[PDB]
C-alpha cells in the first residue's frame, strides 16, 4: 500500500511515498525496501522497485541521487548528469522523477499551485539545520505564497533524541528553533516537523501539509534506522505528468 | 488492583508483578495508570503512576527499562554501565535487580527457575517471536529448561490479533505446527500468540507455562491495547530476585 500526500494536489501533478508494506524482501528488509545499499538480496530490491514504480503510477524511473546528508539540490535538467551528489531535487520537466529515499529522515515534497515545477527533499537534521529546504524553495521561479509543501514519514517528536550540540545548532541559526526541543535525561527529544515548519514560514511557505507519522513508532508501517539499525528504506516522489 | 499477580509455583527468594491501567492519575486517553514516558502523556502523571506501581508491587529497587525495538536482543544486567539499552529482553541473577518490559499488546513473558536464582522478562511483538527471542532468553539461563517456569502476561489475544498471510507465512516457515495458532479471517488470519510463545518454548523443553488467559483488546477496563487505541498508555510486567 503506498502513501498518497493529503494537500490540494494540482492538476498536472502526482505524489506517492512508499511503506515497508507489499513487497518482496526477508527481515530486516521486509518487505518493501527500495535501498540498494543497505545489504538486502539485489534480486529483491529490484523487484520491489518495480512493484512500487507500478503502484505508483510513475511515468519513468525515478532519479536517485548519492545522497550525502547535506544541502545541495541537484537540477534534474538532463538525464547523463556530472555528479549526483546530492540531498533534494528539482523539476520543470514532464515525465521526470523526483524522489528522495529514506528511513527517519524528513522527506518533504514540493509542488507550485499551477502545477509547474516540483521538489523532492531528503531532510535530515543536518541538511534541515544548514537550509536545505530554503535552497529548494530558491529553485522554483514562483513565488513562496504559491508552493505547496507535504512532510513525508518522518522520526517523530517522541522518538527523535538528540544531543545538546544539535539543539544547539538550531538556535545558533533561528532562535525560536527552541520550541522544537523538549529536554530529556543529557539529551532532547527533537520535533523534526516543528523545525521544518519554522523554516518554510521564514521563506513565506504557508501551505503545509502531511507531519502525522512517526517511522519510528508505527513498525507495521515503516523501516526505522534509529529502530532497526539494518534496515530497509522507503521513498517519496513527485513528478511533473 | 494496580496489580496482577502470575499465578504459578513462584519460587522463595522470586518476585513478580505485571500492572492495569487502574489505580493511577493519568487522564484519558492514557487513563489512568500509564507507565509509558513516551506516548505523550503528562510526565508528572506518568512518574506518579510509576511511584505508585513500584511502591505496590514493593520493588527493591526502579526497573531496568529497556529501549524496546521490536527485536530479539536479550540485554544480561550485569552493571549499569551498559553499551546499549537497545533489546528486548533482560536477564538477571543479580538479587535487587528488577526486569522489566513495557507492552500495551505485545506479549510479556517472565521466567525463573525452581531454584529462584535466575529472573527475565521479554517483550515479544510477533516479529521478536518469531525472530527466536524466547528461545534466545531461555539460552541465557545457566539452569536447564525443565526448571524453567515461565509466565504468559496479558497480550491481545486470538479474537482480536488480526495480521497478514505474511506473517502466517514467517512463523510456518520456522516450524508449520505453527499453522494450528492461524484461523483465516477474510483476506487476514486471527493469531493466537499464547500458542505460537508455548511452542517455542515447548521446542526448548520449557514444559512449566501459566497464564495466557487475558486478552489486552478485550478487556477495555482492565488494560491499554495500542490496536484498540492507538494513543493510549502502557503497562509493564516485572520481575525480581529478593
Ligand atoms: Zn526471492
Ligand atoms: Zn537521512
Ligand atoms: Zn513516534
Ligand atoms: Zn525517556
Ligand atoms: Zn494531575
Ligand atoms: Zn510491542
Ligand atoms: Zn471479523
Ligand atoms: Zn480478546
Amino acid at each position: 500500500k503506498l502513501i498518497v500526500p493529503q494537500w490540494p494536489l494540482p492538476k498536472g501533478v502526482a505524489a506517492c511515498s512508499s511503506t515497508r508494506i507489499g513487497g518482496v524482501s526477508l527481515p530486516p528488509y521486509d518487505s518493501l525496501n527500495l535501498g540498494a545499499h543497505c545489504g538486502d538480496n539485489p534480486d529483491h530490491v529490484e523487484e520491489n522497485r518495480k512493484r512500487l514504480f507500478a503502484a505508483g503510477n510513475l511515468p519513468s524511473k525515478p532519479v536517485w541521487l548519492e545522497q550525502v546528508h547535506g544541502k545541495d539540490v541537484l537540477k534534474l535538467t538532463g538525464e547523463p548528469y556530472a555528479s549526483k551528489r546530492a540531498d533534494a531535487s528539482y523539476s520543470n520537466t514532464p515525465g521526470t522523477v523526483c524522489a528522495v529515499m529514506t528511513a527517519d529522515c524528513l522527506p518533504v515534497l514540493f509542488c507550485n499551485r499551477a502545477g509547474t515545477e516540483v521538489a523532492a527533499v531528503h531532510a535530515g537534521w543536518r541538511g534541515l539545520c544548514a537550509g536545505v529546504l530554503e535552497e529548494t524553495v530558491s529553485c522554483f521561479a514562483d513565488k513562496p505564497e504559491n508552493i505547496l509543501a507535504w512532510l513525508g514519514p518522518a522520526i517523530g517528536p517522541r522518538a527523535f533524541e538528540v544531543g545538546a550540540e544539535v539543539r544547539e545548532a538550531f538556535m545558533a541559526v533561528d532562535a525560536k528553533a527552541s520550541a522544537a526541543f523538549i529536554q530529556h535525561g543529557d539529551k532532547y527529544l527533537a520535533d523534526i516537523y516543528q523545525l521544518a515548519r519554522q523554516r518554510l514560514a521564514n521563506v513565506g511557505v504557508e501551505q503545509i501539509f502531511g507531519g502525522d507519522r512517526c517511522t519510528y513508532t508505527e513498525n507495521e508501517t515503516f523501516f526505522s534506522y534509529r529502530r532497526d539499525k539494518t534496515t530497509g528504506r522507503m521513498a517519496s516522489f513527485i513528478w511533473l505528468i
